[PDB]
């Protein structure tokens, strides 16, 4: 029988052909997804888990390969005057790095195997002499002459830098539950942050000066799930971040004394930790766990915070803020616990349209409803009330720990992720849910049986799905078994963690 | 009988305890909410309205006490030897202010009771010699020596600097009718703008070319309630701003000439004045009521604003550019009107869900429609029909004058606050009724009688709202008396205002 | 019978008066909407289309007319003497200029009328000496003495700034089927694209370097509709030139190794190219057409700009990202195809309310279901199913695109016009669909017969629309079968295009 495509296509007089075939296609009406070219992802679901072959740049250690057409054995400064040519700004970068020119060294005391760097470290040192031969790195590399730096990069718990792929980006179910290619992004910002040493300071100029400022955070700490750029912006610490970045100097070290306006980097890099997380009083994922950062069990984290603040602020003045944040949190959670209530009500009494196994499975290939135990909280391929009440945790609950924590005044209340977006939130949860109800009494008055519609089950994205392809021995429990990394508490997993 | 919590433990074995013993409670689920400790509030609903304690450095003359656990009696030049060391960047800033360092000093003419100031205003000078009596200032302070700055201040009407807090803060429904600790950030915002002189030119620096620049106003003239910073960023002022910020001499005095790109405090505190409300052509709520700026009556405000912008441009180009506001305020009322007699219309009929009677009282104790005279406009603990009309009237109409009023194009038409978001809205509004009046229609029919959910009237956060606590004779109606400030039209007001 | 306005009038006592006289209206709600003075609009909708007189500034060629109350001929150097009191900035940025200041000037070897222009170009050589007699210019001027960048700039297709106005405001529906105040802002956004050399390098300064820098396009290229701006913003590029905007040199041409940091005009303006829109692979109405640009036909194209980023890197890192912008882009379509059935399938199963002829006839004038051949999709004045379909292809699935163009990993995913937020509005969608289903259900079962509400298709703004007036005969035709032009394909323009 005829496909949307071929109907679109008998409407619009466009053939139906595969989306990847170059053709020009009238809203995407005729067109047919072809799966792209993948290869196999790693981690505990690697049985179907698969990654875009651009994986290559980001895991380097098990998907880098050859892929030069240029052959040859160069020193260093050959490697520099064909790249003039070839890949211009990549050299000038360099010589503007203290990698590169001896002139901008301060005389740290760079060493190699026990002896002083005292050469230029140059394209060969990184990547390899031989061009059919070369190296893509990871931080790795950098430990052979920055071992400080890369043991405290190496030294955070989960949801940090140190495991945001490995365990964030393999483990996780929005990610695992979706076809590769949706979710690269997902991939290279969690692998980024993980296996290098330029999310901040950015290749090839390396420049600390660069990764002090916001603009070396923000690409990854923004948005709807974490919105601590924009906290930070909408505070008065950011708007002198704004009016002062042009004429400061952004040469000084992270220090006391150093800077009038603090950055990401100066609360959380404190006098230059490359282990940012520790910092943090306690890993709540993203502010979905509720907890009083005020309370007398979290007092060193607290008063190490008033003293970071006390740089440039009263101590008192400090505290008092922090515990702000910690009485705006705890109001927070009061509108998440009565949206769950409703929400969980809802299935409970058999209302939610769909139920779960009007759906698609989830990505453990259960029909299970998202916000029980064992279920998989989502934004897609789920009801619309399972959609409201990710959205409330998540989105907003979350962000207004972040709202506070970095003194963002409107944020907190009316911004993004603020008490009345919640509030807003609330009202379109309860209206869904008396919805729901309402139609589910009309029909049990008038001996309807509503079947939920075919759409919430099947259609040409749903059907994508692994939900579906889930298999009993698919999941590999070695990776969950070992200790040498953490993990999510992932319904299959099959084992103690 | 459990509750929420309860069940939540038995089912993910975690305990229930109070939200602030320190516990990481999993989603929040089973903490209990505290009552933070508050102190009173002040202003006409002081027999209910609180604060968090925190409150002493925004209002401090009602607030402040000494908290301190240095003692002693210094002078100027030991208040600065001791805080180098323990809050370095309060005397950095204070050193590179012209209070801290003659060799800035313009030659103003600063006097003190009617004597030359000519030494340095030290820490002392403004704080107070005796450690353990600390005073924290107000404009009050400022006064002192810039009584010019210090007037303007003070001179404007209800909706401005002057009355923020006083006024709005003390006044206002959305403040009054929530638990003190859900809105800290409105008290401080509004209490910042009003009895501070510090946030345009912060402290300690107070730096009148920071001052100049958006980043002066932006923190608070923000987002979906009043997006004045959005709408000046997304003109091409805003962008020039940000073209030319880093280069520009933002030393130079607010003047005719002086500017390419003009900013918020170019237009708005024009040529240094200090009451920068009082070029406004009238109050209007934020743009909620319509008025045309360009009608006769107006004639010598808009003529002023024309000759503001001939500072730069024709003042036949300046006044078809406040044409278009006129005539793109007057067509965005439409829609508001269109959206107002939809939501009454489903009162009138009887068929929102949930009606008043259904929900929590309102902040007076009501069980009125928000959005009929008596009743309280808002976007919470209300129907879904009454959020969307707030959104309709408060987050887009007010914001479409707004966009206007800046040059942003983009969101005159597409954007946030904008006619096409106007629209979105309406036919949200729109939906919502035709839900309510097919439910309403068959549940006639077919004579079910409909009860709306008690999740409407009865939760965690509703239960904490002052609704439920408010009795005759709570009002201090004396407040409302006073003559020497303005007031809002509050239904409980209880005389003339 | 009472209107909306002499009811609220009753209830206020407020008297209902004209929008115009200067009334401060209680929430607009007495206020009377009046139509403002238009002048006619030309295009093939000129029978009907209307913009306001400040039109005189955009499209000077139809609508300048002299509107000055200075008389006098006189000579460039007395135009500066009088501007400079009367409009100083002007004076100064052309004063700025290397058109008033030699000594800024590089050579470039400009002409008019074959002979060199070594005179300064001054306020009379482009606005006329006769103050009576102004002019105001286009891109027609500049062509005098730029016939290189205006060539290019006049060189490109449909979707590029050449027709930006003269087609892609003139024959566009959402222009031409709203009052004309409420779209200035389009016009003028779209005829500043077209008929102006100072959307980029602004007058009077015409700074080439102000030009390069990504506020020279944001104010246009920005939001919901096509967020490239955003987009870049938060991409790696993005926050490098935040970070280095204010130390790096913008004075240098766009050229490989000229520049760290790309910039819009770094990549679309390659090499000072006038015509942007010519680097692109081929125009897909904003992505909202489904193109492979990875395929074996667009090979030229994919290697170009695969040359043009190996300014900075390695040619098998952009070819990989930009794969991974033709995958991503692929997967977006499934999930609107899925919108697109869910949609489709309402109204032919005539479930959706309203049903077309239950709201406003179109801006043809027709009862026609948006998303079907021959309706008009749209965000107004329709149906909430039509409204999230619009969104849908418009807003998210055009947008996936530019996210992934541009390397924001984080808009590609979670954030503003990502697969994310295509899979919430897909849930919005089947959401509707599901409640129109189980409404028409009910009523069949019941016997009830369903009429749509009157607010569908009556309001005070819905009765403004053009749609209501349109009759057999109003559309010039011979504009459509203009071939120095391109043209929309609107149904009703009754010719072959
Ligand atoms: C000092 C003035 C800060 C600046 C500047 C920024 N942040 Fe921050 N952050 C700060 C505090 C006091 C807290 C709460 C920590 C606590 O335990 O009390 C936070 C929180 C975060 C987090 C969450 C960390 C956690 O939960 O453990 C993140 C991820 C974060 N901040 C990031 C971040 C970024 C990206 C910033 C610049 C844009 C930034 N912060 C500014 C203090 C300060
Ligand atoms: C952001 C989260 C960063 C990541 C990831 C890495 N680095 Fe870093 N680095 C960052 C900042 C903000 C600074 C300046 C800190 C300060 O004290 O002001 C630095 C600095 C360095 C240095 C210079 C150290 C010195 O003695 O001056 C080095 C050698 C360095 N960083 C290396 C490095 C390595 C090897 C990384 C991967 C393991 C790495 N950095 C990641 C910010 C961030
Ligand atoms: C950078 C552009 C991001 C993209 C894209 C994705 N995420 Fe993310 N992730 C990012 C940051 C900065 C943070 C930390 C915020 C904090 O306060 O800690 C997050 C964190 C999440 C986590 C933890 C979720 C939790 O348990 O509470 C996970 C598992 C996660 N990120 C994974 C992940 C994946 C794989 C994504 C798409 C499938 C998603 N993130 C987008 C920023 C980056
Ligand atoms: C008058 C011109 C002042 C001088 C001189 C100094 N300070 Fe100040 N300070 C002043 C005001 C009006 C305020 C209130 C807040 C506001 O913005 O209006 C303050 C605040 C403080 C604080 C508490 C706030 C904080 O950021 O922690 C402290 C601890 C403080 N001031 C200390 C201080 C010191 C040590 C000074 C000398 C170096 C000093 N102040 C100078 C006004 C004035
Ligand atoms: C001059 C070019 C301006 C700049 C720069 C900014 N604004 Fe403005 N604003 C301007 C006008 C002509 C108007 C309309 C006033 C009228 O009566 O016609 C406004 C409006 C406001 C308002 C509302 C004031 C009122 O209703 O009386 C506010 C609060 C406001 N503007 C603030 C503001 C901010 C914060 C700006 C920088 C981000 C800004 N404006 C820029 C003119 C100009
Ligand atoms: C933003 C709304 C401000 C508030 C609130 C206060 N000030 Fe201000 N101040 C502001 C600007 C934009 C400027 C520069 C204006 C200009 O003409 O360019 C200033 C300047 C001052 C000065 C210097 C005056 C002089 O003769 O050079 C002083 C002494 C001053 N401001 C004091 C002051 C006081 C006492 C305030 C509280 C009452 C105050 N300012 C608030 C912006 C803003
Ligand atoms: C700064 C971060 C703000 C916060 C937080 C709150 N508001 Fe606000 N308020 C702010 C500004 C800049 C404006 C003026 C905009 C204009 O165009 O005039 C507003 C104004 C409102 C008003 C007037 C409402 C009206 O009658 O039309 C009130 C009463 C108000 N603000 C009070 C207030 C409170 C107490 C808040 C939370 C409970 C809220 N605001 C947030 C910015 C600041
Ligand atoms: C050609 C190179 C010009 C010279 C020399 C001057 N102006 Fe101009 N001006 C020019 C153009 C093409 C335009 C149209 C708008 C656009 O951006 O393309 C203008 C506009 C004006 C205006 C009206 C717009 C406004 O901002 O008010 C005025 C009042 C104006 N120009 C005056 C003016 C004066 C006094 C000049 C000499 C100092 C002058 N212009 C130089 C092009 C050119
Ligand atoms: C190089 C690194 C770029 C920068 C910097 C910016 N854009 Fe871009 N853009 C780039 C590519 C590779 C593409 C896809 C083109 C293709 O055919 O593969 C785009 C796309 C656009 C478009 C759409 C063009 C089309 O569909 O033909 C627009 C309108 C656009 N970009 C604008 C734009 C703006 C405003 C930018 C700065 C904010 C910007 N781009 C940055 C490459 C690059
Ligand atoms: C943005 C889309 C632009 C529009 C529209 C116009 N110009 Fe432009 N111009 C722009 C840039 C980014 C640059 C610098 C390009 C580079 O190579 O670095 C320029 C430069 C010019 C120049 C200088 C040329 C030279 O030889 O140095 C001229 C004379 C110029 N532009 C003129 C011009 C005219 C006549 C336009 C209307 C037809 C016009 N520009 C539009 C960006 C943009
Ligand atoms: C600048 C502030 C804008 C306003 C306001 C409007 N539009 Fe726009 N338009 C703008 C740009 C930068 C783009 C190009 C984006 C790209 O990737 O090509 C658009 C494009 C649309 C198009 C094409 C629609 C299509 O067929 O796919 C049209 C017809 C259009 N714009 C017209 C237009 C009108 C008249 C507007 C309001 C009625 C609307 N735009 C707002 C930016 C500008
Ligand atoms: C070690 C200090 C390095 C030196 C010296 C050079 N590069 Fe490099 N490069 C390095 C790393 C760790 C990476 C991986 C990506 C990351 O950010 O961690 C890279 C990447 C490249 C690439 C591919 C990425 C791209 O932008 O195209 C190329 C083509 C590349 N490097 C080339 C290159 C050249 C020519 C160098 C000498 C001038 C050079 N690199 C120096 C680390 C180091």
């Amino acid at each position: 029988g005829p496909t949307f495509q071929d109907v679109a296509s008998q409407v619009f007089g466009q053939p139906v052909g595969p989306d990847n075939d170059g053709t020009l296609y009238i809203f995407g009406l005729t067109a047919k997804y072809t799966e792209p070219e993948y290869v196999d992802g790693r981690g505990p679901y690697k049985s179907f888990l698969k990654m875009l072959p651009s994986i290559r740049w980001y895991d380097p250690e098990h998907y880098w390969t050859n892929g030069s057409q240029t052959e040859g054995v160069f020193k260093n400064e050959e490697c520099v005057l064909c790249h003039t040519v070839q890949t211009p700004t990549i050299v000038n970068d360099w010589k503007q790095s203290s990698h590169g020119s001896k002139d901008i060294r301060r005389g740290i005391g760079i060493k190699k195997d026990g002896k002083p760097v005292e050469d230029l470290v140059g394209c060969a040192d990184c990547h390899g002499n031989n061009h059919q031969k070369l190296e893509m790195p990871t931080y790795k590399l950098c430990n052979d002459c920055h071992p400080k730096e890369t043991a405290e990069h190496r030294a955070g718990g989960l949801g940090s830098h140190t495991h945001a792929y490995t365990v964030n980006v393999l483990e996780f179910s929005w990610h695992v539950g979706k076809p590769a290619e949706e979710v690269t992004g997902c991939a290279h910002c969690h692998a980024i942050a993980e296996n290098r040493c330029s999310g901040c300071h950015t290749r090839h100029k390396f420049d600390p000066a660069e990764a002090r400022k916001p603009t070396a955070c923000r690409v990854c700490h923004m948005g709807i799930d974490h919105d601590e750029w924009a906290m930070y912006n909408t505070s008065i610490h950011g708007a002198l971040y704004e009016a002062e970045s042009a004429r400061m100097d952004w040469g000084k070290k992270l220090k006391k004394g150093n800077y009038r306006v603090p950055t990401c980097a100066y609360c959380h890099m404190q006098n230059g930790d490359h282990n940012p997380q520790r910092f943090g009083t306690i890993y709540s994922d993203m502010g979905m766990f509720q907890v009083d950062r005020g309370a007398p069990k979290h007092k060193a984290k607290r008063d190490s915070w008033i003293k970071l603040c006390q740089d440039c602020h009263s101590p008192r003045f400090a505290a008092d803020k922090l515990k702000e944040m910690d009485a705006g949190v705890n109001l927070s959670f009061t509108k998440w616990r009565e949206a769950a209530a409703v929400i969980v009500g809802c299935y409970l009494d058999g209302v939610v349209d769909p139920m779960p196994e009007g759906s698609a499975p989830d990505w453990y290939g259960h029909y299970t409803f998202s916000l029980l135990p064992g279920g998989d909280p989502r934004f897609y391929a789920t009801s619309n009330l399972e959609r409201l009440g990710l959205e409330m945790i998540c989105y907003l609950t979350g962000n207004v720990y972040k709202a506070y924590a970095h003194m963002s005044m409107y944020n907190q209340t009316y911004g993004n992720g603020s008490a009345f977006e919640q509030d807003r939130k609330l009202v379109e949860i309860k209206t869904e849910a008396a919805k729901l109800r309402r139609f589910a009494a009309i029909e049990k008055k008038i001996g309807l049986e509503h079947k939920s519609a075919d759409f919430w089950k099947h259609g040409e994205y749903l059907d994508l799905l692994p939900g579906w392809k889930r298999k009993p021995g698919d999941v590999d429990v070695e990776w969950f078994k070992r200790t040498d990394i953490p993990h999510r508490a992932n319904a299959d997993a099959g084992v103690e963690i």
